[PDB]
């Protein structure tokens, strides 16, 4: 009849500066061990419910799907205004964002050319590019960001970029390069007081460069498309925009808004490719640790796909072992350990407790991905987790990398497709190696960030013959 049990928000002088997973995990584990699978922790004076393990998470996201279908909130984590929710002042801006997001999402699933085909084309170009390395040790970060990003570029501009095209490299840099922001508590307060909120990284110097060349490219590309536009046959998304602009008679202010909102949406699409990239990077790090598994996968590729044709999405149905391996990669990859926050849409009764309407809830996906109740070896790579006695693919309750229920990842489809095609196409044409012996491969993620990302590592792709 009350909120789940948990620690008190007090004392206030109890260091409101929690900043690190190595210590947040320690705290998380302690709380779960003491209060159970469902507890409440406070962010400032804000109650946040935490769900642990496969059972609790599915009972909420699935069994009471509607109740737990509310969107999470963006809360201040700093000691000042700690816990306060932050929102856009104009509710319409938000609704417009959701609208364009969905519309654009629908448009990308259209066209004569399928996404699978573009991913195959990209996989082909990746193979060729890797060959040029003649097996030298390299950091696959740039190329893995490149292959997922190029799919969006292909869809938008009509064709992919060459990996070394300056515009493309500046684009990858704009979205994924880390930059340093220098400021004091006082200077940040002063900015807000002056009416400015600069949240994203990049000083004039840093970003003005990339951005300037990028805009020029977009400008002229929109120009070329317009000069050769065929209303009967839209080639790509730029055409779709030009056509869906016919009779868009609106003042400069409103025109600006429509245009910039599209760019903002495309930006989110680009950022989203990072989850797939990271999963691929984690996957290959894992393959380095298990050379024999990698070989089995290559063997299955040989049996089903052969070596005279590129892998196709429908080949996955006949490749249970590789499928199982990819599942393990996502499971152990554990990209979003804490899950994405939700809110209950009404006072909700859950396992004897009452979660007030609008309360934030975190389904800790990591605690499910490593659930000893459903995975025989929760902390060890094991394809058996998804295979029956006859080696056929089988599902596992603990597997929920894309989350579950009504808010399940809208991109799970394209992500799975890219994972499969990139993973199999690469291993079909290459074997991999590292100075670091298998038994010494460390799967520990970077200490920074909210998600799990493999730290930089060296790997070599040996062309097969
Ligand atoms: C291996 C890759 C990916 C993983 C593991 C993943 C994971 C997730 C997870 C766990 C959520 C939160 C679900 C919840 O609220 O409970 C989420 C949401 C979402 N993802 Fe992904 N994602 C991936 C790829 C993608 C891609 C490629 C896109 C974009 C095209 C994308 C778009 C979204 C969107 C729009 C949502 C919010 C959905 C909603 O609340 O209704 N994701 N994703
Ligand atoms: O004085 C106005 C100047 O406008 C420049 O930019 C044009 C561009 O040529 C024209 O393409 C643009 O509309 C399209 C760009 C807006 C974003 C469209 C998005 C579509 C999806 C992919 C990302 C871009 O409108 C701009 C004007 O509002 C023109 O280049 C100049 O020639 C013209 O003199
Ligand atoms: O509130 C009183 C307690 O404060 C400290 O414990 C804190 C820890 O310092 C603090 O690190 C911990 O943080 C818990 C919240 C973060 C982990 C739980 C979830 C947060 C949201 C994302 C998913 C995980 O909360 C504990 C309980 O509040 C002190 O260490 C305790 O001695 C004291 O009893
Ligand atoms: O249509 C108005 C909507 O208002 C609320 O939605 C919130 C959303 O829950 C809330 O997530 C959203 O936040 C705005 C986007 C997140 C902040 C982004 C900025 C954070 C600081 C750095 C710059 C970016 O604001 C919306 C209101 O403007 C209500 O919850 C919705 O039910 C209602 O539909
Ligand atoms: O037609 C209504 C649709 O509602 C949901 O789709 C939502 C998704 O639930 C919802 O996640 C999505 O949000 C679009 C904005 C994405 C987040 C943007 C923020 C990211 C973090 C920084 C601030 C901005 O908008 C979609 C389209 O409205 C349902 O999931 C869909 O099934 C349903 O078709
Ligand atoms: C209740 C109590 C505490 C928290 C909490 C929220 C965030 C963090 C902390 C964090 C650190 C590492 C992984 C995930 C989150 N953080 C700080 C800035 N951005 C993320 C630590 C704790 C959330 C709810
Ligand atoms: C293909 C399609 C779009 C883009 C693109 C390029 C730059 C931006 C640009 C941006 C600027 C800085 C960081 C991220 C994106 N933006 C965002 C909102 N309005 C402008 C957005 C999108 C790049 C390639
Ligand atoms: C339109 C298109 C895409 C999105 C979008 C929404 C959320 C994210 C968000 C994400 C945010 C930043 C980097 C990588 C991913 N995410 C995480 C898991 N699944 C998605 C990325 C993109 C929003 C609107």
């Amino acid at each position: 009849g009350k909120l789940p049990p948990g620690p008190s928000p007090l004392p206030v002088l109890g260091n409101l500066l929690q900043m690190d997973r190595k210590g947040l995990l320690r705290s998380f584990l302690r709380l779960r061990e003491k209060y159970g699978d469902v507890f409440t922790v406070y962010l400032g004076s804000r109650p946040v419910v935490v769900l642990c393990g496969t059972d609790a998470i599915r009972e909420a996201l699935v069994d009471q799907a509607e109740a737990f279908s509310g969107r999470g909130k963006i809360a201040v984590v700093d000691p000042i205004f700690q816990g306060y929710g932050v929102i856009f002042a104009n509710g319409e801006r938000w609704r417009a964002l959701r609208r364009f997001s969905l519309a654009t999402m629908r448009d990308f699933g259209m066209g004569k050319r399928s996404v699978e085909e573009r991913i195959q084309e990209e996989a082909r170009c990746l193979v060729e590019e890797l060959r040029k390395s003649k097996g030298a040790l390299l950091d696959n970060t740039l190329l893995f960001h490149s292959i997922t990003s190029n799919i969006i570029c292909s869809i938008v501009f009509g064709k992919r970029f060459d990996y070394k095209d300056p515009v493309f490299l500046r684009l990858l840099d704009l979205f994924f390069q880390s930059f340093s922001l220098i400021s004091s508590f006082s200077s940040q307060v002063f900015e807000l007081f002056s009416g400015f909120l600069k949240y994203f990284p990049g000083t004039h110097r840093q970003i003005y460069r990339n951005l300037q060349e990028i805009n020029t490219f977009i400008g002229q590309s929109v120009e070329k498309h317009r000069a050769t536009l065929d209303p009967s046959n839209p080639r790509d998304f730029i055409d779709v925009y030009l056509l869906r602009m016919e009779k868009d008679k609106s003042d400069p202010s409103s025109e600006f808004h429509h245009q910039n909102l599209i760019l903002t949406v495309l930006s989110l699409f680009f950022a989203g490719t990072e989850t797939t990239s990271t999963t691929l990077r984690y996957g290959f790090l894992l393959m380095l640790k298990y050379p024999h598994v990698t070989e089995r996968v290559q063997k299955e590729i040989e049996q089903v796909i052969g070596s005279h044709r590129p892998p196709a999405l429908d080949d996955r149905a006949k490749m249970p072992y590789t499928d199982a391996v990819i599942h393990e990669i996502q499971r152990l990859g554990d990209l979003i350990p804490f899950g994405v926050p939700h809110t209950v849409t009404k006072d909700t009764q859950f396992r004897g407790y009452v979660i007030p309407k609008n309360t934030e809830v975190f389904p800790v996906l990591s605690s499910a991905l490593h659930d000893p109740r459903y995975f025989e070896t929760p902390n060890t790579f094991n394809p058996g987790h998804f295979l029956d006695a006859n080696g056929a693919l089988k599902r596992n309750e603990g597997f929920m990398p894309f989350s579950l229920g009504k808010r399940i990842c809208l991109g799970e489809g394209i992500a799975r497709t890219e994972l499969f095609l990139f993973f199999t196409t690469i291993l079909q044409n290459f074997s991999i190696a590292s100075p670091v012996p298998p038994e010494d491969i460390d799967l520990t993620p970077r200490e920074s960030g909210v998600g799990n990302v493999p730290p930089s590592y060296q790997i070599r792709f040996l062309a097969r013959h």
